[PDB]
């Protein structure tokens, strides 16, 4: 048996562990497989507890892809509930930081199962060979040294395939919230589906687009959000550094100076808010979710396409936060648009109602929307 | 302990008590509170059942508004479940009348509380001292008597807040249903939806607008629907009386004239439809919900925007009402749109297919919408 | 008792029997009948099944009308669950060929009921008498032999009513899976709401619109799908035989050649694909669900409005198959949209994710930006 | 259709109809036959209700009997759910007085059902033709004037077949039940399981006996419990030792085994009985009466099982505590069973209606039956 | 509010909360009571948490006592859950030590109350006023220095009321159960129905009674068994005999029907006390016990029926077997109900409990009875 591959894709709450991918030395048929015969648990964090297997098939890709058609191959696909309690791979740590648990698993095919060539393949248990992100493991890693201040941001970013180096496309940075602060250069592609939408293929499809993820670095903030209980807005050194790896983008790549979407949660939202207040010039447009917010300041941005998203019962960032901003932008000729969640609609989809970003990057018009900004 | 105050919130299927708030002399943590604490309890009508407490926190506002860094305040709140049977205020009545039951309730602190001071606050029971209705005690009332008829409509008016005064906004008129009909001057407000969510901060923020919410006499209509069995299209007494009003709220008040949008269920309904037939140069646009339908005299609102929605299944207001005008409307050169709600839908959400008012004004396109529409 | 007449109607995932209508010599009122009054039972194949009685009530329309006004009638109508297991017209035969079982029913009147005149009418029990399809009934039937091939396609048209006959309309061209292949004229409208959407009145009633459904012929396909494995996405002779029946059409009635628009799903997908590439000229816009595919030839249909949809977990047609068109769509300045359902939200909806179809003639932003094209 | 009988049988909670047999004008093949294919309703009192059928087939028989190895045919027996809401045929109003309503059913055959050659059976609706009642119309009826007192009295009668003629027989005597006061004959008999245990079958081939239900009138109690104090003759149980008399002088009984039961009233009936005429009776179970402790003495020689739940809320358990204390402490011949707080309610029954696992204790029923004189 | 009173009583599993009693100053209408007017909570350890009322009601009386007849006044009982998980008194420390918590109770009225001519009753929250412990609080409390081995015995004594003096009456000797030793004078009495099951009205009436428990100081047993081989008389034991003496020297006991019972290490007790002195006891039910089976002999004439689930993982079932055996083989007087393996769990007790259903058993409480010399 040559690998037991661990397969994780990022869900709107987060990367979880998805399916297991098991290499058989010669083709399997799984025409004639079953979930009943295999076996997947995790470890947390001293005893195994059992993941539940949703379907069974297998190709010859390796992937998620199934053919009602050719249902054999040396790769059996284990799928698993997403509905699971230990199916996340970040434990949320208290205060405002989360970790990605080193991934812990065992497999086992508990009974003989019939080959293609055949008949007859033997029972194993193994820990896992391989972690194999989906639309994560396309986000080259880099990290930079403000040249300036000494900071440095490890950051991610996602480049696109198969287009034509003549054209320009556009490019959607995306800060992330303090949960995802820290330096191993992956949470902040993992905590939420943020960087991550705009580089799955049924928009990369249509809009072909850079996406950028810059890390910010556990005891900071992108605005002085955590840095000065004076006023949170300013453009913190994470934030200013970016700016700067802005630059390095267009500078090395056929971006589209004329398209750079920003976007971001939480203390990303903050941060979103601060980056087009800081840079009026250099943004298409914006969607800040659940942030603020310095009201003074908009009358720069009044040109700037925008759509905030809030929930109405979100109790870490106060809903009146994004109203202020929106309020102001619109009485001044904004150019502003205002999706607020109803009190409970979160609750009622098994949200946390901070978590407003989450049916926000599942929102087909936002995103349909950003793209048809410019300047 | 200073008081006992109910709060109700208008629900898409009318208004619910939905909180109850204690004022403590001192402040009192959340950090430590919890729903098995506490009783609550409503009159019905010669006995008492319990309302669910769904959460319970604490804040010095009164408000609903919570936060997870401070759960601590003179206030304590507990927010009780939405799906409770007797949560509603209004009582429906058979024939076309619903009535709003005198209010009447019973809490408790069963056991011993911690305050922040400290450190423990007595077991209490008590009738509740206060009625705080969210989103409806911010429409003032006002009487008004038509001095050519006699004929007195009782109204309530929701005037924007924070605004500069050298601006003119809109006015979205709601015509409400038989069901809220009568004199109390505040079923039309409460029944449903139809005049407060104009008024919700997520919209007011940005699209301030005045809302008129005319309530209409118990033995009348809006249009002749109740008052002959002839043709129910006719502009009956109160509608009259209303347009009147309008003129009085365009004399007193910054109201932009040419963003007068008018809305209604049912009689409500009828109503709207005969409002901008008899009046095609005083309204903007208009949505009739569930009502009918004066045919031959759609020439004249060939131009105004126009929304149209229906359950097909709706068996009190046949759906055909409303398609007869929209068939006619359309081939005419309308100027009109059309959701018309499948067989089952309702049902399938919890609503009498009536009730197509619901999913409406629930539905953020319609909002956005309406505001697009001017003259 | 004058008739037991079965009802069907088309739901999403195809025809059902929906309800019962039994025609008794006087009027009853059903402000007393209920379903416990009542058997309905189905034939499959040998034995009997119950099919669940929803609602019971009276009108004198005989169709699924229901007024709380007038619960009475010669007609009682017995309203039966779409949730019941054999509650489809369509048993799914292996391979790619589904049939109409012959429909078999069994009702009884368990009990005496109350009529108007009255009083007591007897038990009966009796086999159906009568099929009456909603929505499919509206469809003209008509065959049609290619002269230049020999190639017959029998063919389903709607055509719009009380409609000013000096205007023009557009067509809705209808192609259907291979699932629906046959002979009999009927599969192809009964399948999914691929023909019998754009015929709804709630559509036709703001664009009327003919519908044409033409049935293609069990050994063969619309494209060369199942005629070539060799290369899938030439014009296959029924294919061609159906653009002769589109001009067939243009000739006889008041069709408006500028707003000709296409449509189908699978085998019915891959056609709508050759259909526009192998004729640019003839088409205002296109809806292709889950098909393909010939990419050397997109150039021509640059200027065809297009929405295309898939689901990312289709088995039996690989979504990369609409990705690829797409792709090269965009980058070659469509004039193209892309709705690519999620993993798992088919299934999560109760849908083999395949039918990607069924979402889609769900959706109101399609069929309503379909009428929008034009040329 | 040549008929369609309902079946009542008694249980320990009463009279229910659990089954409807339908007789049919050819023979069927029960193997084939299922539960979905009929719909049996009752009336109640002016909408019907379903019955729920848990069973179907097939025999030449007529009674609910079944044998795997012919499903067939002439008779189809619906075996209907006794835990349906709609199964009793008494209603308890709003006293100490129940009523029977006559009974009402429609029967309807939902689909063809293949005979045993097989060819089909074309569907049916019918009301009943028929009641039937299980081991209850079993009893010979009688009434009897007191004369003496004029007042009179209805009983049931059950006689065992067909055992030897020349040999004397116990006697089993029944007193109900408040609630089964009445005029019909049929209450005393149907309210519970009091007078029907001793006649089936599996008690009858091994302990062969006669049984004996009156019937108290309405207004009147066997003691004097519903006249008041409430332990002394009453009218009624007065004239149904006569009937014994009468009953003795009429058939081979033996003298000697001469049984005393009753349940609630029928309890302090059955206390009131054996302390007034201490000869007559050779073992008495009372199940949750009382009676007068300042007579015991009289007793003391008669075996007696008495039978009470401890959270009884109509008659004080204190009742039998008191005469069984007073019974034991003074020579005895008395047994106890006094059923602990909750267990009536954990087996669903009200917590008064101790009769009911009473009459169903195996071990209650052969001890009696092991007693003379 | 003139009280509230808590009610415990020793069910099977041991001692629980299971009614509040609250004292009016006025009679309440019990008809219009309902649980949802009211709540009580058990304070543990440091929050609150609900009790499940599941019966309301209104007698003169002050206990459990309820009539149909008249649902009133002064007094007030709401019946509690015994399902509920916060019922026990006692919890099982980590060890063969359980503990009593004191009680922590909080009761409130949370609506007005129609009293008899009614008159609204305007709520109230308390905490409790009373205790108070069914049968538990029936049996008199001493205390016994070994004159001898310094060592101190707590008992409990039942006293049979109020019946003639001029008689001799059985003793019943309790033996806990290791996880009630200790001081209190309490746990061995409530730890389960050990000692409790004699003093039942239901069974005093017909065997009216003496009964003894002893409690084993902790760090001992009654046999060596927790000192250690375990079949030998330890301090406590060798105490209780004396106490026995003790008794039958102060009370009008008989002397040939002196029982001994015990459960668990009381039931090794149990073996022991009789091997060790054959002549004292008339019979004996060791509940899954042991003992030195090479001493069989002198008891070979006591009556004995011993008890015992096969899937107990406390006490090995073979230790009964192997008794069972020798004794049946060598003339006997045993008998013996080995619980099959699930029944226990089947039945929601632990394996080892088999202490439950043995005293839970009708048939063996009338057998020891049925015991002499």
């Amino acid at each position: 048996v040559k690998s037991v591959t661990l397969i994780t894709k990022v869900f709107p709450e987060g990367e979880k562990v998805c399916a297991v991918v098991i290499e058989y030395p010669v083709e399997i048929d799984g025409q004639k497989l079953s979930p009943d015969q295999f076996s997947v648990k995790v470890k947390t964090g001293d005893t195994y507890s059992s993941r539940t297997i949703t379907k069974v098939y297998a190709n010859n890709s390796g992937g998620l892809s199934f053919s009602i058609f050719n249902n054999r191959g040396k790769y059996v696909v284990l799928e698993l509930s997403t509905e699971d309690l230990h199916s996340n791979t970040i434990v949320f740590g208290p205060n405002f930081l989360n970790t990605r648990m080193k991934l812990d698993y065992i497999v086992s095919q508990l009974v003989p199962i019939f080959d293609v060539d055949g008949n007859e393949v033997e029972p194993f248990t193994s820990k896992q060979t391989d972690e194999k992100h989906l639309i994560i493991d396309d986000f080259l890693a880099f990290t930079f040294k403000d040249p300036e201040t000494g900071v440095e941001i490890p950051y991610r970013l996602f480049v696109p395939k198969d287009v034509n180096p003549d054209r320009k496309y556009p490019l959607v940075v995306f800060l992330h919230g303090a949960g995802e602060r820290g330096t191993d250069n992956y949470l902040q592609v993992a905590g939420n589906r943020g960087a991550v939408v705009w580089a799955q293929p049924r928009y990369q499809v249509v809009h072909p687009c850079f996406v950028l993820a810059p890390q910010c670095p556990p005891n900071s903030s992108w605005s002085t959000l955590f840095t000065d209980r004076e006023n949170p807005f300013n453009p913190e050194k994470p934030l200013l550094a970016v700016i700067k790896i802005i630059r390095k983008l267009l500078d090395e790549y056929n971006i589209d100076e004329n398209r750079i979407y920003i976007t971001g949660l939480s203390m990303g939202g903050y941060g979103t808010w601060t980056a087009i207040m800081e840079f009026p010039e250099l943004f298409a447009a914006a969607i800040p979710i659940c942030g603020g917010g310095d009201v003074s300041k908009v009358e720069r941005i009044k040109d700037i396409p925008i759509w905030v998203f809030h929930a109405e019962d979100d109790p870490v960032v106060p809903v009146e936060n994004s109203r202020v901003l929106v309020k102001k932008l619109a009485e001044i000729g904004g150019k502003v648009r205002y999706t607020e969640y109803e009190k409970g609609f979160m609750e009622k989809h098994g949200w946390d109602p901070h978590g407003s970003w989450i049916p926000t990057y599942e929102n087909q018009e936002a995103i349909e929307w950003l793209f048809e900004q410019s300047r």
